[PDB]
């Protein structure tokens, strides 16, 4: 019954640099509140069996209220062999409200370059745009977007 979506843009920088820079917002489009602790988001990309590392640079809700982990896929899919899963410690969204910006950076253990063109969830855009390629979940159940096949 919760209805949420994600707005996204890649942070400024080369798609071939040593950092992925997902910038996200989650919006409540429904007529219920949303408890962010129950919400997770997944950004799907290719890490090529390099260890991944996370930074939260800024979030309107406070970086200390965002959680993360990296999950390697059983086997690679087109556009993805891993996802970053974001979660939340606390917070709510009223109908129509947004988290506002969540600005992240990911790097490889060895600080080597990514080539992000192929990544399922990657897109360059001057503006935040709603995307179905970053998926959202309510207690682990898919409620926004489409997972890689």
């Amino acid at each position: 019954m919760a209805s949420i979506s994600v707005q996204y843009r890649a942070g400024d920088g080369s798609m071939n640099s040593n950092q992925i820079r997902p910038q996200l917002q989650i919006k409540n489009n429904g007529n219920t509140t949303v408890d962010l602790k129950d919400v997770t988001a997944r950004y799907w990309y290719k890490a090529k069996n390099k260890g991944q590392n996370f930074d939260c640079d800024y979030a309107q809700i406070g970086c200390g209220n965002v959680t993360h982990k990296f999950v390697t896929l059983h086997k690679p899919k087109q556009g993805a062999d891993t996802y970053l899963e974001l979660g939340f410690k606390n917070g709510t969204l009223a109908p129509g409200a947004s988290t506002g910006n969540i600005q992240l950076r990911l790097h490889n253990d060895d600080w080597s370059n990514y080539a992000q063109s192929g990544d399922y969830s990657f897109f360059k855009s001057n503006t935040f745009k709603t995307t179905k390629k970053i998926t959202l979940y309510d207690q682990g159940k898919l409620i926004w977007g489409t997972e890689p096949n």
